[PDB]
């Protein structure tokens, strides 16, 4: 097995596994170290954090992003939900 290197959006579980693994590499982690359910402002996420993964996210996408979703869905789990809707 070999998923820890970025994939493609084609499913929630997609989305998840990412987001996830970006949060593993910028907080030099396992990406199983990561929870999806727990908020972001109280893992390595800040302010202008946010604009870092974004702007790989919404290219990863092939779209834009809006800083809302921090403030919407501030979890892996709600955050990739709403990413599987907003563009899958």
């Amino acid at each position: 097995g070999s998923h820890m290197k970025t994939i493609q959006p084609a499913s929630v579980e997609d989305i998840q596994s990412w987001l996830i693994d970006q949060f593993a590499q910028q907080l030099d982690v396992d990406p199983d170290d990561i929870d999806m359910e727990e908020s972001f402002d109280n893992y390595d996420l800040n302010s202008s954090k946010a604009l870092i993964l974004l702007g790989r996210l919404e290219k990863w996408l092939g779209k834009e992003l809006n800083p809302v979703l921090i403030f919407n869905y501030p979890t892996i789990a709600q955050l990739a939900k709403r990413l599987g809707e907003l563009y899958l």
